[PDB]
DNA sequence: CAGCGCAT
DNA sequence: TGCGCTGACA
């Protein structure tokens, strides 16, 4: 609007100060002093941005310099404290603002200092959240609430300070006036205005008021009226679209906020949340407006199962609550009805209120007034406004403000209530200005000049020294011109092939299975796959990595270009030229302002080379001054496309802004050539010449876009002709370019805006051409008459500031309609011109590189942080002209990295690329021995401790100081610029040795001598493809070592197998000669991305571990092994060690699970008969009973591993460490006990280390008054505060060896002690090792002692997170990955050995029992099925009663996490007649009959609660009637009056229509009938009004009682679909006849009856039967087999086929369960001597299972109990005892089956086939379960069964699995007979 | 933290 | 024209 366009926050307040001379004369009122300024409440602290900026513009402009001086703020919040205290740092910081009218105020930390009173401008605003608050139905009134809480504590100090100027901001409906009584009431003057924000540069139109009183003057001036009249002065009104306030969608920051935003309402998905008194409101506003109850954007169902189109950001959608969505399609609907098409014009909704309230939208190009709880839709980017974008249309710049641990909430929050920042600059400003005199002057100008020149020059001379490694150059001479030859169609070939395919790779990498349309030519991802579904077929394409791409594409075209021209006067050579050809003459105004603005791009501006971009086709933009140009590099006719930019300052309804807006003068390239560059360069004239054209229609009359959108109103049943023919005058289509007068298709699949692509037929007029097509495309700002249809040959969505290219536009007049032959006027634009013979041609440079890598190596010395090592210099010649602004004329210009530092690196790219790349460097170089860590500080500061006060955490200030210390670390590859006279230069150099300290950082310190050693390198050239491969780790064999031949004293011998790995063990603990066996780093990466080099820079220190991990495949004797190893060892003196700080012992402690404690002393004693004592500890009594003289004898003890958990081992810890009672007390949960557990580890061996002396006591005492010195602290409290000896503690010694057994079982609470336990050498035993990725590799090196790495977080497929933030987190690239992964294979080599066991072969014969389930189980099992298939495999858990088809549902989905478990349990059990105890075996009949008499029994009781409800609502109508309430008159649309007028008509009714008859069946039996309105109930029982209280409380319970009923309505009919299903399967069950009976179809119109037999199949969820062809079809569709009166949502999923549940082998057997009534009968035919081991998964069917079998004649024994019993029942059951339990349950993925030894049994049972995710990981548990019984000492054959169900999902995932493995590694299948056993 | 609600 | 509040919910 006549305005410039201004975008930029930085260039409206120069504007506003521009506007203004009267402020400069502030700075010498103040004559050198600064301003002194405070603020009471403030969010974000705009007014300190808007000083800030205002200063900076003061600076700019009048070259004057005024600082500021903040004095303090207050904010009681939590974290906008915080945020104040991390970017402005104001030395006090209150918590209040009814405190300072105290002397001793609160202050935010709690120091309680008094208040300082030296302001010059206090500017402070009233909260809201009681000043009416427009959105609040509550409100506080009179002084009592705020006016009384925030208003008379400001006022006290205002008074009690008297601050020159106060300037107030609170809501518009405020009790203002009585405010300007207040403060007129003792000094001041106080008038006050309102103004809202889009008068200020801003489209925001949140509206405000402010206020402003100096105080009492002698003669009263009357300023506040000056000051008013001074504000609306200044003004200017939003001449700009809010989209250019908006972040693109490519940047880092919208992707890391839609990752976040994305998954809000998280494993298991919430529940289904509850708006039925709004979804009223939607119901009635779908009626009202004539609207049509369909979901066009998003076709949702549920809450978390919806589809949007593949342009709206989809994972949003996907997290929202229903009512939102709704509400986004009623939004749309009652808009498109107006014609306008939303998703394709821009526009914010606001979707957090209600449907009532939506008054106002159809509004463009303007914000709502933000509020911190709205939620905004863009309608256009089809999303959200995000935080920053949201912080953008206010004032704030996000740039330059740290934003760490902020949130959506906590950035809507912040920008959601801060006003304006250009508003507020201006009311200050204007203060400042009219109250100029007022403040005082500062006497001492000079100090200040001399101290600002003082300051400046310190910080150039930092930058400039911050470069120091000028020794070494070589000056290689530069070749700028570095082309290459290509064929350039192979390369066009390339170009097309790698180029964004979807949204969803985004200039950046490559998505798969990518589905290209058949007619559209549209490209799309599989997921986020057309909802407008195209005809898409499949593309076939191969992919190239970008990377590539641009790699060649670089060097082929050159790096700068120019126009050569000398076109002054070939442009009217091309005029007169052109007009002897026919086009539409053009004016002298349009040539002139057109030729004169054309001659600045062709003048010798040359062009440069930036940011060759990928959305899609691969368009590569050069750049001048004034011009723009980029080869397009189109799939087919590759052209240039130059433009030219109209200036900076010039209104947007200007000439110019149109003439030059869209490219002129493209070049086509000659194709099949060498060279990039070679056509004639037409030219675009500014012609518009108008013509007319015949629009005609043909072929049929498809629906409009308004019926086929849902409509209802005078749309309904409105058409529109399948085919355009354009007919068009021969020569007035014979002199343009493009002919159009062919004939055009429609193709309402393919969408557009408004539905309307018309795709032309194929014409063989012209084959070089591209296609074409014909639709719509709205302006997007404009109204919607004025748009129009267009001719073009692209077709896709434009981002905001790039246009379209056409061929012609149609009459802004013409719509799709039905008419025919009706005759309109095209007009044509820019027509094109002959070519001119113009054309482009393309153009000391020189570079230091180090020499080699030793120069360097010598110069940093020490403290190589200070100083920067140098590594690239380029001086290059640029002339004076177009200097870009980074080139600074003196003193080295620094740039920014990841900061507003990005566009500054992408305009010097040209010379970026063409540089050699550095070599020589690959080679790790730089080796400095630094003993000890010292940490340099500024390069990795020191984390605040976490302290506990408990019985505060992340101090508070210290969180401040780091988060501070993390922005000023040294920054490694420092980039700096400056213009020299003629020839700029820059200089690239990284701080090596702080790399070098940041690795050294991460290594964790330990009490130890060896010493690290730095390195560093630089590699250039790298780039990001894709995660192509996923590595596989390799554990290594024991075979090739030879063997130690024998161990003395065995009564049985081992094998060599055994004797090898044998030796292995006693070698690895020995290690002759080497003094380190590992090495471990942490190179830390730095990457600068726009040159293609990576830093790396490393930190090793060798560590000398003896011991580690045996992972042998089951079978192998690991045990003896390890028995063997010690009898070995036994006779060796001692080892090398001293260990002087704790005592140590000679036994070797072994760590095993609970119930392996009899099986390892048997092992022990029958192969070494007591050859040595050991003494074994299973109960904590144990171990308290013996003494340090008595374990001093033990040569080996054998602990159980449920002491760590016992709990009186960490009080008697607690005591030995001498801790607070409950130090050490932590739940389940191993963190925040590693810490206490580490401090009192070192406690204890400080009191050890002195008990050795026997000098017990007046230490544990001295200790006491340490930890009471210490707990005294300023910061919060709950408070104001607050030899040998009975029972040792296994942490206080230390053995020679400690045997971990079964370790990748030990749960957190003993993992977090058994790590901590003391020895020389640490072996490890398992049988199932991780090795599937680094971190389980890394919890093994854990156990050993190695660090092997840190935690990332994208290694995977709120205490420390301070460090985990985008703004101090690392970006470690894929390189440092793939070091990581082989540093892991290498521990992998150095410290693990698997090898195969070669004993003998077991015969392992292999059976397996698959059955059906019957009827009634069978439906319940399909109805839960269907609901999951339906919410897409996720658990959802879901007054009135619940039904019974929401009863076996909330029982399934109770416990189970993931949607295949609750899959996987229910066939187990199903129990019938869930209320009652009572149970007997039921036949299948009985079961299905009691079933379905249940279920009618619910209908009529939910039929008598409505019918009751309804009595009483009647009742409620007839008191309020009588007693003259609704008037008759004035209506208000009486809510239960008019549900009774739409239930009444049945055709109205939606959902099922029987359920519809019952509800009138049941309404006219009463005093309704056919709209009566009755005067009395139908029972004549009291209406119960409480006592006559209020009539609107009468009407409020009626309008409550009226929803109730609507819910009952809805329930109702659930409750009649479920009850038909269960029926008709009752049926299909009951028998032949009944079912040909029940056989009726849905009238689909065919049947066996009388058409031949056709597999008719059952609908579920409506009950409905039909033929399974009919079914799909219909399902497919989405609308049952009842055309529109089963109203129903139908999925294709659920279609259960007839008789594909049974009823034929009588498997009546429904009695717990029917699988495991199966399991029972099996068990009986096995023979009686024989022992069976079951295998369960799920704990939680372990009570169902021993309910089973125990009362099924069956006795077992379980493997439960404690540590103690554990171990005895297994012990009888491996014993050889007769007549103990036969069976034996065990829980698979539980310690119980770790390994057991156990061969008296031979068959397993097996029954629930294995779930789990990983096939490796599958194979593993699987062998290990198999091998619990095929073993060593078996003698006998072993067979394997399996209860797998035919319907289920068992079935599923067992082919899966299986033939998965079948296909995979050896895994040789078992030979699989089948069973006849029958024993018993 | 999702519903619910008409005025200065 | 709206810088929410208040019962339920994990
Ligand atoms: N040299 C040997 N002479 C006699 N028996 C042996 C010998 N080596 C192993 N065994 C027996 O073979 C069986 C193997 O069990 P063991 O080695 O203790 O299993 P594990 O490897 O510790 N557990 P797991 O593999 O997970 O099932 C035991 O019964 C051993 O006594
Ligand atoms: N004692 C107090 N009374 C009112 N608000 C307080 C307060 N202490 C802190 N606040 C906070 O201060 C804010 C009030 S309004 C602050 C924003 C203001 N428009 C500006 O930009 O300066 C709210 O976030 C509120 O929570
Ligand atoms: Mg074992
Ligand atoms: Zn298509
Ligand atoms: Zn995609
Ligand atoms: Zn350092
Ligand atoms: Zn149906
Ligand atoms: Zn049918």
């Amino acid at each position: 609007d006549d305005l410039p366009p201004i975008s930029d926050i930085e260039a409206m307040f120069d504007h506003l100060v521009s506007r203004i001379p009267d402020i400069v004369e502030l700075v010498r009122q103040l004559n050198g002093r600064k301003l002194r300024v405070a603020t009471m409440c403030s969010g974000t602290e705009s007014p300190l941005l808007a000083l800030n900026m205002i200063a900076k513009a003061i600076k700019a402009q009048h070259g004057l310099t005024l600082a500021f001086e903040h004095v303090f703020s207050c904010e009681i919040e939590p974290f906008k404290q915080a945020y104040i205290e991390r970017n402005f740092t104001p030395p006090i910081l209150f918590r209040d603002v009814t405190e300072l009218g105290k002397k001793r105020a609160h202050t935010a930390y709690g120091s309680m200092v008094d208040v300082p009173g030296d302001v010059d401008i206090l500017i402070a605003g009233t909260s809201c959240v009681d000043y009416s608050n427009l959105n609040n139905v509550q409100q506080d009134i009179d002084a009592n609430g705020e006016s009384g809480r925030t208003f008379r504590g400001m006022l006290q100090w205002v008074k009690k300070h008297q601050p020159p100027i106060v300037i107030l901001e609170n809501v518009c409906n405020a009790p203002w006036d009585k405010v300007v009584e207040y403060f007129g009431q003792i000094d001041y003057d106080a008038q006050y205005t309102r103004l809202d924000t889009k008068e200020f540069y801003i489209p925001h139109t949140r509206t405000r008021v402010y206020l402003f009183a100096t105080p009492s003057s002698s003669e009263s001036d009357d300023l506040p009226e000056k000051w008013a009249q001074t504000v609306k002065d200044l003004r200017r009104p939003w001449s700009s679209p809010f989209e250019a306030f908006l972040l693109h969608t490519d940047d880092p920051n919208i992707h890391r906020a839609r990752l976040e935003l994305a998954s809000a309402r998280a494993g298991t998905s919430r529940k289904t949340t509850d708006w039925n008194r709004c979804e009223s409101r939607h119901q009635r506003a779908r009626q009202d407006e004539a609207l049509g109850l369909l979901r066009p954007l998003t076709s949702w169902q549920e809450a978390g199962v919806c589809k949007g189109l593949d342009w709206t950001w989809n994972d949003w959608l996907l997290a929202q609550t229903e009512r939102v969505v709704d509400l986004l399609e009623i939004s749309t609907l009652r808009m498109a009805k107006d014609g306008i098409d939303s998703g394709f014009k821009a526009c914010i909704w606001n979707v957090s209120q209600n449907v009532d309230r939506q008054t106002g939208s159809s509004k463009t190009a303007l914000a709502p007034c933000l509020t911190p709880n709205m939620i905004p839709w863009v309608t256009i980017r089809g999303g959200p406004v995000t935080g920053r974008e949201a912080l953008a249309l206010q004032g704030i710049p996000v740039r330059e403000l740290l934003l760490t641990s902020e949130n959506e909430d906590q950035l809507a929050d912040l920008a959601g209530n801060a006003m304006t920042t250009t508003v507020v600059g201006s009311a200050m400003i204007a203060a400042l200005k009219v109250a100029c005199h007022k403040i005082t002057e500062g006497a001492n100008p000079e100090k200040e000049a001399a101290l600002i020149l003082e300051k400046e020059a310190v910080d150039d001379e930092q930058v400039a020294n911050r470069i120091i490694g000028e020794d070494y150059l070589e000056h290689h001479d530069l070749d700028l011109a570095k082309v290459t030859k290509s064929n350039l169609s192979e390369i066009l070939d390339l170009a097309c092939r790698s180029s964004r395919h979807c949204q969803c790779e985004g200039q950046s990498g490559t998505a798969p299975n990518i589905l290209e349309c058949q007619e559209c030519s549209y490209r799309a991802c599989k997921s986020c796959g057309g909802r407008p579904e195209h005809v898409y077929a499949p593309c076939a394409n191969q992919r190239v990595e970008p990377a590539e791409f641009e790699k060649r594409f670089k060097g082929l075209l050159p790096m700068r270009v120019r126009i050569a021209g000398l076109t002054d006067q070939c442009l009217n050579a091309v005029r007169k030229a052109a007009e002897k050809s026919n086009k539409g003459s053009v004016n002298d105004n349009d040539w002139q302002l057109w030729s004169t603005a054309l001659l600045e791009g062709i003048h010798d501006a040359e062009f440069r080379f930036r940011y060759l971009k990928r959305q899609s086709t691969w368009t590569a933009v050069y750049e001048a001054r004034r011009a723009m140009l980029s080869l397009v590099l189109r799939n087919q006719i590759p052209e240039w496309r130059l433009t030219i930019k109209a200036p900076a300052s010039e209104p947007n309804n200007s000439q110019l802004r149109a003439l030059l807006l869209h490219p002129v003068a493209r070049l086509q390239i000659d194709i099949a050539g060498q060279d990039v560059l070679c056509g004639p360069w037409e030219l675009c004239i500014p012609s518009m010449k108008t013509i007319d054209i015949e629009i005609t229609g043909k072929g049929e009359l498809l629906p409009s876009w308004q019926a086929s959108l849902g409509l209802q109103g005078p749309f309904a049943n409105t058409t529109r002709w399948s085919e355009v023919e354009i007919s068009l005058q021969a020569e007035d289509e014979n002199t343009l370019d493009r002919k159009l007068s062919g004939t055009y298709q429609l193709l309402p699949r393919c969408g557009q805006a408004m539905s309307s692509l018309h795709k032309k037929r194929p014409d063989l007029s012209d084959d070089g051409l591209p296609q074409l097509y014909f639709f719509l495309d709205p302006t997007r700002c404009g109204e919607s008459r004025e748009d129009r249809y267009v001719f073009s040959t692209s077709t896709e969505r434009l981002d905001y500031g790039t246009e379209r290219p056409v061929i012609a536009r149609l009459d802004s007049h013409w719509r799709e309609g039905n008419e025919k032959q009706r005759k309109v006027k095209l007009d044509v634009s820019g027509a094109w011109v002959k070519c001119p013979e113009a054309h482009l041609t393309a153009i000391r440079a020189t570079f230091a590189i180090p020499s080699s890598a030793s120069a360097i190596s010598a110069s940093l010395t020490t403290e190589g942080c200070s100083h920067a090592m140098a590594l690239l210099s380029c001086r290059v010649p640029l002339d004076p002209t177009h200097s870009e602004s980074m080139w600074r004329r003196g003193a080295w210009a620094e740039i920014d990295l990841s900061h507003q530092g990005n566009t500054t690196f992408a305009n010097l790219a040209w010379i970026t690329e063409r540089l050699p790349p550095l070599d020589g460097l690959k080679n790790w170089a730089h080796i400095a021995d630094d003993v000890s860590e010292h940490v340099c500080e500024r390069c990795a500061p020191r984390p605040p401790k976490i302290h506990w006060i408990k019985r505060a955490f992340e101090d508070k200030l210290e969180a401040g100081q780091y988060e501070h210390a993390l922005k000023h670390r040294p920054s490694p590859f420092v980039v700096q610029l400056r213009l020299d006279q003629d020839i700029g230069s820059f200089r690239i150099g990284l701080n090596i040795v702080s790399l070098a300290h940041r690795a050294l950082s991460r290594l964790p310190p330990t009490t130890s001598e060896h010493k690290i050693s730095l390195s560093w390198r630089l590699t250039p050239g790298h780039v990001t493809e894709s995660p192509q491969p996923r590595r596989v780790f390799i554990l290594p064999s024991n075979k090739q070592d030879p063997e130690n031949s024998q161990p003395e004293a065995f009564k049985l011998p081992l094998r060599k197998e055994q004797l090898r790995s044998l030796w292995w063990m006693l070698e690895q603990e020995k290690a002759t000669g080497k003094t380190h066996t590992f090495v471990e780093e942490e190179i830390s990466e730095s990457l600068l991305p726009a040159v293609g080099w990576r830093a790396e820079g490393k930190a090793e220190r060798p560590v000398m571990v003896r011991g580690g991990v045996i992972a042998d495949q089951v079978g192998y004797g690991k045990t003896v092994i390890s028995i063997a190893l010690v009898a070995q060892t036994l006779s060796l003196p001692a080892p090398e060690p001293a260990t002087p700080g704790l005592i140590d012992l000679k036994a070797t402690l072994i760590v095993v699970p609970g119930h392996l404690s009899k099986q390892w002393p048997n092992e022990i004693a029958r192969f070494t008969g007591s050859m040595f004592k050991v003494i074994v500890i299973q109960g904590m009594k144990d171990l308290q009973e013996k003494t340090i003289a008595e374990l001093g004898k033990a040569d080996i003890i054998v602990m159980a591993s449920e002491i760590f958990e016992s709990d009186v081992y960490w009080s008697r810890l607690e005591y030995l460490s001498a801790q607070p009672r409950e130090w050490l007390h932590d739940t389940q949960g191993g963190r925040f006990f590693c810490d206490r557990l580490d401090a009192a580890m070192e406690s204890l061996v400080s009191q050890t280390k002195i008990l050795k002396e026997k000098g017990s006591e007046a230490a544990m005492r001295a200790m006491e008054d340490k930890k009471k010195s210490l707990v005294d602290n300023v910061g919060s409290k709950k408070e104001v505060h607050t030899k040998l000896l009975p029972n040792p503690v296994l942490h206080m010694f230390r053995f020679r060896r400690v045997i971990a057994d079964e370790f990748t079982y030990l749960q957190k609470k003993s993992l977090a002690a058994v790590l901590r336990l003391s020895s020389s050498y640490r072996w490890i035993l398992s049988g199932t090792p991780p090795v599937s990725d680094f971190a389980a590799i890394r919890s093994i090196a854990t156990f050993m002692g190695i660090h092997l790495g840190v935690e990332d977080d994208g290694e995977g497929d709120d205490q420390t997170q301070a460090e985990k933030f985008h703004a101090f987190r690392e970006v470690h690239s894929r390189a440092w990955h793939n070091r990581r992964d082989e540093l892991a294979q290498e521990f992998l080599n150095v410290f693990v050995r698997q090898n195969i066991a070669e004993i003998e072969d077991i015969p392992t014969v292999e059976h397996i029992h698959t059955f059906k389930l019957p009827a009634s189980e069978g439906a319940v099992y399909l109805e839960l099925e269907h609901h999951l298939q339906a919410l897409e495999m996720q658990a959802r858990k879901e007054n009135v009663s619940q039904g019974d088809r929401n009863a076996r549902l909330e029982e399934a989905l109770s416990d189970s996490k993931t949607a295949e478990e609750a899959l996987l349990k229910r066939c187990c059990h199903f129990t019938l007649d869930l209320s009652d105890k009572t149970q007997d075996a039921k036949s299948a009949q009985e079961a299905c009959d009691h079933i379905t008499s249940a279920r009618a029994r619910q209908l009529l009781a939910c039929q008598e609660d409505l019918s009751r409800s309804v009595n009483q609502a009647i009742a409620l109508h007839g008191w309020i009637k009588k007693k003259g309430g609704f008037s008759k008159n004035d209506d208000e649309r009486q809510p239960f009056a008019e549900w009774i007028a739409f239930s009444s008509n049945i055709s109205k009714h939606q959902g099922d229509i029987e359920a519809a008859r019952i509800l009138l069946k049941v309404i006219e039996k009463c005093g309704v009938k056919d709209g009566n309105i009755p005067p009395s109930p139908s029972d004549k029982q009291s209406p119960s009004i409480a006592s006559g209280a209020k009539m609107d409380d009468v009407k409020w319970q009626l309008r409550e009682q009226t929803h109730l009923l609507r819910k009952l309505v809805k329930e109702l009919v659930a409750r009649v679909r479920s009850l038909r299903f269960f029926e008709v399967v009752r049926k299909i069950q009951k028998g032949k006849s009944d079912a040909q009976i029940v056989l009726e179809s849905s009238e689909c119109g065919h049947k066996p009856s009388t058409n031949p037999d056709i597999e008719m199949a059952i609908l579920s969820c409506c009950g409905h039967v039909a033929c399974h062809k009919c079914m799909r079809k219909a399902a497919a569709s989405q609308r049952c087999v009842k055309s529109g009166e089963c109203q129903a949502a139908v999925r294709p999923t659920n279609i259960v086929k007839v008789s594909s549940l049974g009823v034929e082998g009588e498997l009546s057997s429904g009695r717990y369960g029917a699988k495991l009534e199966h399991l029972v009968n099996l068990i009986h035919s096995i023979p009686k001597n024989e022992r069976v081991l079951v295998f369960l998964q799920w704990e939680d069917l372990a009570g169902k299972v021993s309910e089973a079998l125990s009362a099924g004649r069956i006795p077992h024994v379980t493997l439960s109990g404690s540590a103690k019993s554990r171990a005895n029942t297994l012990d009888r059951f491996q014993s050889t005892n007769a007549d103990s339990a036969r069976v034996l349950l065990l829980k698979m993925n539980d310690a119980s089956a770790a390994g057991s030894n156990l061969t008296t049994a031979n068959h397993a049972v097996f029954l629930g086939p294995l779930f789990t995710n990983s096939l490796f990981n599958y194979r593993a548990v699987e062998t290990q379960a198999i091998g619990r019984v095929r073993r060593y000492g078996q003698q006998k054959k072993v067979h394997i069964h399996r209860l797998l169900a035919l319907d289920t999902i068992d079935m599923t995932i067992f082919n899966a699995r299986r033939t998965e493995l079948k296909e995979k590694t050896d895994w040789e299948e078992i030979p699989q007979e089948e069973y006849k056993g029958r024993g018993s």
